[PDB]
């Protein structure tokens, strides 16, 4: 994926929405596109950057599809986990996300504790970045910290999974 | 319902305003739209979040149309009360709304005080909700507070009804 | 009148600039059409428009000086508080340029203060806006006040 | 030229990228683009503001083009060196840049440390500027400062280059 990443970024949002749906609806091309970005040096950082510089609803739609297909949230995170720098960009974007996009990613993680448990597990799997996701959550707008605290308090083990160390 | 709402979001804002004006000017389509959202899982919250992520002027014009047609502002917020978590979603948007949109929304509410009281009445009906709004009042830039002060000093009873 | 202001907003930005450019170039269009508004929503729509549209509309007032007076003439007639508030809520680049245009055209700067000095307004209102600012903007504002040593004394007065 | 600069801004964002991609390759147009801006009084400040208000990808891709062609990253900065304030406008933009664009600019400097030192040598040349960039970096978002420190662990040399 040397090029296309910019071309696909400048594809119309309705085509980006449709492309991401077909990519998620069938694991075909899903594995290819993320493997091409995985094998290419740093191209996984660009995709996340492109994905997280895209229109906000394109990012929300991808998160909703990853929840609807939990197996692909595994494969999407499995590629992000191995390649270097891809885990840091995902975290960096979390703070730089629009708070409505933040609350939707936090709402989907709470409703999917298995994906939430997968999300935190991969954070421990990546060298470091434990402090990063910590500081990103601590250094955030207060109502997000309030809302996240209330959602985690509904399931204390999910709260205990946030407490960690 | 995803096709109904998500396409409505991605459609051009001027076409959305055309639909919003058609939905408002016809009160029964307004009733139908929000009654259709109640049975569907979180369709109100989805439609709200879509409305919250839309263009600011569309949100503003939607607020104006609800002011010019008062009964629908009642229906919109009474449907919000019926839908669990909708008022929580609305107050969260007000905190995350662009400060200019917050001022226009506040000015329209103070100008039509019955809509301002009806705004609070449904917030208290929900499990919690009202407590969130009081914390949202704290976290805002000063020009919101100062411009709130100019209007609310001319009618301190509204500022009184806020603390009540 | 609502459609005119909303249609002018939702038009493509390049056409909005071309709409304002000839409207400002022809003095009758800037003088009479703005008088039809007299017969806040336009300011908000302008200040919710694309930054380039806001930048060029402010620059067009510099390119044609007499119409910047008229622009502030009608606003001062009835609205001033809305213009002062929109300044604080303006995008930082839009704000810097507006203050930079006043220093580039000092007669518009004095005219900006003069219309604000009408009634005991902006004596404290425009005072707060300067103090409630991020530091890096103030540095550029202060360094630009050095060019034109004359303007330094007028701001303190 | 003011029509030409505004035509470049309001050109479609994909068009702006294709124009900048070609302009970098051939120096003849590249030198013409900044020579015609420098012969005008203060037009370099205008084009910068235009570039600094363009789409984030347009701003990012222009920096990447200068990174892919390191000699022209010196030239584009050499042309800004001629007039004062354009450096300050470049620094003012860096603070006012979207946080992902500030990271992208710093990340390109980390991936090409020689261009980092190239850009940093220019800052000490302008009056202040090095003092202003000192203020900018210490007044950024915390995670932007945090991730910068992690980039200092990847390149501790840059810490010594900063001390100068």
């Amino acid at each position: 994926m040397k090029k296309e990443l910019y071309e696909f970024y400048f594809m119309p949002p309705l085509k980006q929405i449709e492309f991401l749906e077909e990519l998620v609806n069938n694991p075909e091309k899903f594995k290819e596109f993320f493997k091409r970005l995985k094998e290419e040096p740093g191209a996984m950082e660009l995709f996340l950057r492109n994905l997280y510089l895209m229109h906000p609803m394109v990012q929300i739609y991808f998160l909703e599809l990853l929840v609807e297909n939990p197996e692909l949230f595994k494969l999407f995170f499995e590629y992000l986990e191995e390649c270097p720098g891809a885990m840091e960009q995902f975290l960096l974007n979390l703070y730089l996300l629009h708070p409505m996009v933040q609350i939707e990613f936090l709402k989907l993680l709470v409703e999917n504790p298995e994906l939430f448990r997968l999300f935190f597990e991969y954070l421990k799997r990546c060298p470091g970045a434990l402090e990063l996701f910590k500081e990103i959550i601590e250094l955030l707008d207060p109502i997000i910290q309030k809302y996240l605290k209330k959602l985690l308090e509904e399931n204390p083990e999910l709260k205990a999974l946030v407490k960690e160390v």
